[PDB]
């Protein structure tokens, strides 16, 4: 199973990239040093190659959200949504090892150089959730494959194969969106907002003396200004959720999660409402299987899930996260 | 749970956009230099992906207020307007470091390594305010979600999938707005008014010496002229303020914050009036609860709340600040 | 705290704009070639957003006096009205930056970045006229906030829709006056709305901006003073939106005017060098 999630970012997109870069008053990028310099956390950056001058093909950026995010991703919005009531409607309960190789892959970082017994990983396989993400003590590999999320953008031409021919933006899809916090004790203003803290005006004074001793000279005031590079808001992407060889109630589980997916958050700047998105698609190995209401067909795949969550029971994510 | 505050601005909108922008006398935001460029502090922009022609789309201009700065509003407003008045009724005083976690999400710069214990997490996540809004030193999730401040504009056409297709603006939205100083004792003119300054009119005249000796010459005199780029008046927007298994008592504060956010200011340019705002409607979950005297709806949200304000003591502010 | 006037013009009323505009005669008010130009000084700008076209909204020009100019105003009639010349007597005579800070927002440019301390925030916005008017070395950001005025226009129907019904100016409302160079006016016996806000305020601040606003009448703004510009008579003040203007003056609030009138009773200088004095 091949499954294409056309989704549209309603909120920019914020996946924030590891390095310490650097961004001016203007929008000047790891500028040279001696320049007023704010730092900036900068979106995940996928390098692709895309042709440039339409003969040559060169490794130009594309902002993303990682694989590894939109997978995690997935496994909570079918876990938080489908897994975690179906256990607590039976009155399943697991350990906090079952719980955490449920959300994470396994409940400890070492994992067990020792592999599992057949039957243990035919179960294992042939369960929803533990058939979708592996891992584990002894270190399942699961059915499911899931690809980054890739804006539909001419830089992707080479990405997507067919089917986006007339769909694709083009040009800069990012901004850089700046932040600051003041020092609250800077805006204060009357005598009547400070009855609330103890010691009074004279204690708030204190505090402002803290920041005039910070004005000449480790300890850091409130006060800061900084920088975050967002995808531009309202972009269609593209996200790959792949299957190897899946049992109809991992496909239903996947479905369950893309059916409910609306009320979460693409990981990332979660206070300024950044991860929010809309669902335009799903193609399910090719055929639209998205309306407005979410997922329609598929049912076979809807009934074995459901068929799955009956029966769903603690001692199996027991046994999966338990240790050799 | 998703709110949907739809607001009409009375005033003109100016939330100052970072970068040293530069204006002519008559348009040109930053020439060519050398045809004399004034400073310019535009308002703050947000590029979106947009449906510009039939087939294409662009990331166009749409300038906003950021959804960090009406995040710290509605929480200002909370603070101000239900939390200080309560704490201050029941006489429960705050320490500088609650005051400054509850106006600011940390009380220093520096966050706690370490992640706090569950119970302390399910406390303040139950709080009806500090639930809505984390931070602190072992960095606390919030349960709100607050968007930036999109007007109902064809740029934001994308971003608005459900609702909002009628009141459909199709040109510009922003303007140029001079504003100059002048030196006022370069005004004078008659010594009547000058014997109100002590000294003399030589004083005075010195300062006249001052300033004709900076012209024919770095400190800087008075008498300036600067333009900033504002968002025109009686524009509708929309704001969206979402939540994450928000507790009754949660969303019973965020309605009693946007029953009197009309006092507060959706903009900065405190002192031109800017960010007067009358809102048209409120949408909780879609349902239209607001009326011209307040919500009308959402009683049990307000009862919650209600019993929330009850009950309420500077302790849990207190242990939230509290850094290990 | 929501104070809101409104103003009858009897004489035009030029808020020059800033512009390198141009016409020939009346009309085509900026022609494209450049057969007999002969330079133009436009009035204020205020593009806004309307019901123009009967259901659509579109940004629509409209003519104003920026909320700067009228808070420089309100700042120099309290300042030259009552300030000194309750400040004239019993010695306290202002300095010279002190002046400056007071009819300006600064006494000179660079205002320094370090903070003031608390006390001081706390005792300059409890004076009427510096909390009224913030800003200075440490930029205060004060209470008084100033809109701009705005003609009760069709073009300005949706920012002023709730208590006006009627009375509302439709049509033109600027025209060209010559004197070869040719000066963009508004034309008078148009009603305008001026604005006052203020955020939790004391008493003599509020009666300090009603006792000015008993008096705004005499001094014009937006205008040459040599070309007559800038006369308006006030009737129809609002406080929290009930009336509380007449012929002869407020009559009515006395509990901010007896506030007011004791608190110049004890003005002094030293709050404003407090204010004035740049702590670098």
């Amino acid at each position: 199973m091949q499954i294409e999630v056309t989704v549209r970012n309603i909120t920019p997109i914020f996946s924030a990239a590891p390095g310490s870069n650097y961004i001016t008053i203007d929008g000047t990028i790891n500028p040279p040093p001696g320049v007023s310099r704010f730092p900036l956390v900068r979106t995940r950056m996928m390098y692709v190659a895309a042709d440039v001058g339409d003969g040559v093909i060169k490794s130009v950026p594309l902002q993303i959200v990682p694989g590894n995010t939109m997978r995690s991703l997935l496994r909570r919005t079918m876990l938080k949504h489908v897994i975690e009531p179906a256990l607590v409607e039976k009155g399943n309960k697991l350990s906090i090892g079952a719980y955490a190789t449920a959300y994470s892959g396994n409940a400890t970082g070492n994992p067990d150089g020792v592999p599992s017994s057949f039957d243990e990983i035919a179960t294992m396989r042939a369960h929803p959730f533990i058939g979708l993400f592996g891992g584990g003590p002894r270190m399942l590999e699961g059915r499911l494959m899931v690809d980054s999320l890739y804006p539909i953008h001419t830089n992707a031409e080479r990405i997507l194969g067919a089917g986006y021919e007339n769909e694709m933006m083009s040009g800069p899809i990012t901004q850089v969106v700046w932040a600051r916090r003041m020092d609250p004790i800077l805006n204060l203003g009357s005598s009547e907002d400070v009855e609330v803290i103890n010691g009074g005006a004279v204690a708030a004074n204190g505090w402002i003396q803290d920041l005039l001793a910070n004005s000449k000279a480790n300890g850091r005031g409130l006060k800061a200004f900084n920088a975050h590079e967002v995808v531009i808001p309202g972009l269609k992407w593209v996200w790959r959720i792949s299957l190897d060889r899946p049992t109809d109630a991992q496909v239903g589980l996947v479905l369950l999660a893309l059916n409910k997916m609306t009320n979460e958050r693409i990981a990332g700047g979660h206070s300024k409402d950044y991860g929010r998105f809309v669902i335009d698609g799903v193609s399910l190995n090719g055929e639209q299987v998205w309306s407005q209401s979410g997922i329609t067909g598929g049912e076979q795949y809807f009934d074995a899930v459901a068929e799955a969550i009956d029966g769903l029971s603690s001692k199996e994510f027991e046994q999966f996260a338990q240790s050799a």
